[PDB]
């Protein structure tokens, strides 16, 4: 399957680790950004969050050069100039963070035959969890979307919930990594004039669709959500607090139990159950969507508890869409 | 009214500043700490987070020196040995964070005060007041006390505007709360809170609170019916309140705005405070109310479930509030 | 004096801060960046670094309202659309980060200012002036001038004092610097600086600066004697200047205090401060001078090699400069 | 060679850290530090800074199980109560940061035949720095030092700069990673009023002996060199800034060329060389003691120079701990 990534920021780049980590067949023909290889070349061999990775790889005659792969460099800001039936594009990874389906169709009329965006979408766009309900992909889904970090972490979850116990009502808070759609030092952000505050300086409150879009992936749970974002001055990982009220009595332990028991069957390598006195950065490098942090958790009584679960939003996030990519890939 | 302050920390020299903030009958007589009165005089001058105050003010003599204003310094850890006959002490600050039981507080009344104000939670059945909330129930008779946590000063405002205009079924708190003296630069060992160790600006750390309990204390009708939990994380002042509550009568995201509005401009003045501004936790660095109501932040998922969020500068508004409580207790 | 403000940035809302707050007669007539008014007006009401500012002033019919003062909001990328003679402009403050080139920035003289004022380091035949070292070497055929960086206002005055005290043979300058604007939150491209890139609040990042060699613009006579680079640090404003100095006569580092402190009393009244006390980056928040001496911090090896340390409020240290820079000139013109 | 660890914190772990990473024929038989071992097996699996490591690594029987590896946990503040005679201790690793030589010898009281200090000493100890004078270790020398991580990055450069151009005058900033040292928010150091500054909220200059000191390990430098420090918000990694007038015209390319030169050579595994373009963070696990960044430098003339080297203040540092534990293994 011959891919290229649009937008070669922190989920683009991390998107082609995990290709790399898992030794993938998925074939990366080119990388499209408003820079030029060479600096390209260098943000994905040195990551502040992540590490040094691919010691080996060159920028040499306009590509990516590590191992047998060769990686085409583009920097096209227009999609419309985008060479995509020329390179014969199956998936377009959309991560520049610019692109309602409209938008992302100029992919579609450029050649390519299918585009992936990482991040929510606006109009007719098939909204997939891996774990969840990835299986209702249909070939004719020409435009997919990945939900956002925040919709991996809950949805497992919820799902567990829902499957052992019913959900009533449940209203959500991430405390959520900064990222770059913050600022350095206080700046404007016309769509949301507090993301523009200092990122590090600032508890900085925040809009999500994520509850709502849980809604979309488990129709059961329809008006069901809501939620709300904090962003904090950390560079990576961020963290799920789902209050709930349950369908039926239980005991937060009844909560572990059943969220261990997914982890170790339905949820494998989507949710992890840990007991141990983590913080924020013992997830970072974390591939799963949803980690369950039992000492964390609170219970008010028999039907309204406190849950939390981490996510690494840069690696989580970008493992699950080479997880997508391989999904389409067998089923398209 | 003669005070003394016990433990000159971020508390205990915040309450000196508001003292000299305002007209007062507050004299205080004396200042107790681990150093001497030099470095003591420094860190009361120049704050990381609230700025230079009090420039003429010097070390002379082991006292420090505002125009005729002469403060003994003392360096003695043992309250035991501490000269409250001598210098006729009406209250103590308890602000060193180690003396929060009864027993260990009470030397201080052994060593010649006559009163003593925690500025923390207390362990055992000491009368805990919120200003606005219940600090009308002091008794004279009261010679130990505590001006609870600044958490609990946020919620516990909120909470009663909102049992007396719909009533409260059941609550779940999270703060997401800035960084304190308790935590670590780097990670090291926090024998009574493994987390609370971990360095403090590379890490979102889960913590417990007592604090949304504790409101059960100032407003006996919300007993067993909340309890919460905390995110600390990396800035060095203002924390925020995340509300889940689900109130006893049918209402409206508006009519609850309405009713903290009205008692922003009435019961709580000078407690509370409405805003519907773009506001970060930056903006409320030196704001003296306990709670800030922040309109466009809260989110409903029906008419009875709600998210609320409320702002709180845990140090500058907790130390107002402690020399608002020794103002109402004190005779004079 | 009728000014606009190109770029409402870190700087250009904090020269408007400054000229409010010292009630100046400057008349702010308009303010141009990429964004709406009302997101503009948030901004200068609210700030994560100097606080709060302005409380009554509002966006109403497209410009800032505060009292007397009504100032037209733009939004127009393009210099050469800019209303500079509808509103009969005399300075440009030119704080975008864009246009530092004499051709870029003659743009606003096209457009029908009479000056312009570049708040940084300028590229071909402008004239670069720094409050108390050269302000006065100003002539009014000087259209298009520049107030220099941060670091060269807080470098120059030193330097000055150390010429006509000492002389100085040759010089090494690091900056510890602010996290400013050009830098990125996490990890992204930064085609002109890869390292400038690298997220901000995760690393010390090493820069170039051009600031030492610009003294030698300001002092003649420090010419080819300086040069410097800088380190780019996880706080949000204060910066610090690192002079690693060879005098031309023997003196002590307390001989060196003395001069500073004297300076500080007298020729440089209100641009350098003097300090003994144990100071930390954040006591220089809203700090107005240009340079403030370090006394505990700088050490000396012998008579002649020095390290010396001076403070500055990257942001309102310059700021303060800028409105300093256009009432000379209201005042020379 | 049996050793133990006193002060199992940033060095002590890291120390531990890297002689399982190399599977050193060093024996641990013991940590001391001031809390249990539950609390200090969690601090070793878990870092903040260097990620999880001995996921398989438990708390079992009073020990640190990892595979073979039994390590005993002791709690004693008191060098003269410590059991060394009964655990047969060849070497303390003295990494508490609060022990003169008079202090440190208790260790030799206690029972201990040796004693490496993880930082400057006071009085009759030698001091080494791996590849600059680690060969003048005499088994005769019961207390020696390994300097500190400044030190270890300054002293490998300076030599390269003596061996090659000679050194006139030296002045030296290090902006150093902030430590355990320094505070979470606003508090008293009395020997050290700038570092109880919040750490996060601040640039804080400090005194170092480090210019000074690299004249103990290079006799030739005594007198020629000082300086300062200037600790800023980064949990980890510091950098050299050398101001340097040498006593020969060379050319900034002459000097990159003699450390490129004894970076392959003399000085393989002490000093790397780096043409990249580096930041701090991509040092993070790196064990070099000094690794230059040949496009920070300047040069001002053919005599007068600013030198750029970095270094991983915990793991460099901790792996030249190893290095001289295994030099004095080796010879003695
Ligand atoms: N960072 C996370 O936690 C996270 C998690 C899940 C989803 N996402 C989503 O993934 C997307 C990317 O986010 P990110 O954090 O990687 O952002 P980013 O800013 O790091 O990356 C965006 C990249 O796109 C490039 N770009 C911008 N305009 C372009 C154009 N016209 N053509 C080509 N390249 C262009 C930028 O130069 C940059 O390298 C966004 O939609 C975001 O919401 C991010
Ligand atoms: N920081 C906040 O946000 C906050 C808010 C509300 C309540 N509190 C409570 O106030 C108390 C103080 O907190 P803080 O943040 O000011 O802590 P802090 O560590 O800044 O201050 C404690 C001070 O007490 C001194 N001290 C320690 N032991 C002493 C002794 N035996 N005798 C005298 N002085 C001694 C310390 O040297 C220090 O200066 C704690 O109980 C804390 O829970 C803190
Ligand atoms: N921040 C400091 O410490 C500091 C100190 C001295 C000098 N400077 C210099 O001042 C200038 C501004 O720096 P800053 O830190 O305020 O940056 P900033 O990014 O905060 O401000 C720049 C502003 O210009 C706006 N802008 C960008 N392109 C524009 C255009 N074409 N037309 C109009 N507005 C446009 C941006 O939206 C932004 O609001 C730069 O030249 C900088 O080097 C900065
Ligand atoms: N962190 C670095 O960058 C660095 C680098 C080189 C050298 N050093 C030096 O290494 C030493 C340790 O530094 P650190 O950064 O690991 O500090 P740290 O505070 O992380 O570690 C010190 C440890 O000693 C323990 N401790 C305190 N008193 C004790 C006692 N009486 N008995 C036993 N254990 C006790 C503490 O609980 C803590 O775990 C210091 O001398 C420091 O100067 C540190």
């Amino acid at each position: 399957m011959r891919i290229v990534i649009n937008g070669f920021g922190r989920i683009g780049r991390l998107v082609l680790r995990q290709i790399l980590k898992r030794n993938s067949p998925i074939e990366v023909v080119a990388i499209n950004d408003l820079v030029a290889g060479d600096l390209l070349t260098y943000l994905f061999k040195y990551d502040s969050t992540h590490g040094s990775f691919a010691p080996q790889a060159t920028f040499s005659d306009g590509c990516l050069v590590m191992g047998e792969r060769k990686v085409h460099f583009l920097a096209e800001k227009d999609v419309q100039k985008l060479p995509w039936k020329d390179l014969d594009v199956d998936v377009v990874v959309e991560s520049t963070g610019l692109f309602n389906r409209d938008d992302v169709a100029k992919h579609l009329d450029s050649g390519a035959k299918r585009v992936l965006i990482t991040a929510p979408a606006k109009g007719d766009v098939p909204t997939f969890v891996m774990g969840v309900n990835h299986q209702q992909f249909d070939p004719a889904d020409v435009i997919i979307s990945n939900a956002s970090c925040t919709t991996n972490c809950l949805a497992p979850l919820a799902k567990v919930l829902l499957d052992n116990f019913g959900i009533e009502e449940g209203l959500m808070t991430t405390v959520h990594a900064a990222t770059a759609t913050q600022s350095v030092v206080d700046g404007p952000s016309r769509k949301d004039w507090r993301g523009g505050r200092g990122a590090f300086q600032n508890i900085i409150p925040a809009s999500t669709g994520a509850a709502k879009a849980v809604g979309l992936c488990l129709p059961e749970l329809k008006g069901k959500l809501t939620g709300m974002a904090f962003r904090v001055p950390v560079a990576d990982v961020s963290v799920v607090d789902l209050t709930v009220k349950l369908s039926s009595a239980t005991t937060y332990e009844a909560i572990c139990e059943a969220v261990k028991h997914a982890a170790n069957t339905s949820m494998k390598n989507i949710m992890y159950y840990t007991e141990e006195a983590v913080v924020s950065s013992d997830f970072i490098g974390c591939e799963y969507s949803s980690v369950f942090d039992a000492q964390a958790g609170v219970a008010l009584n028999d039907r309204f508890f406190k849950l939390v679960a981490w996510y690494d939003n840069e690696i989580g996030y970008a493992t699950r869409i080479v997880d997508l990519l391989e999904y389409v890939q067998e089923n398209s």
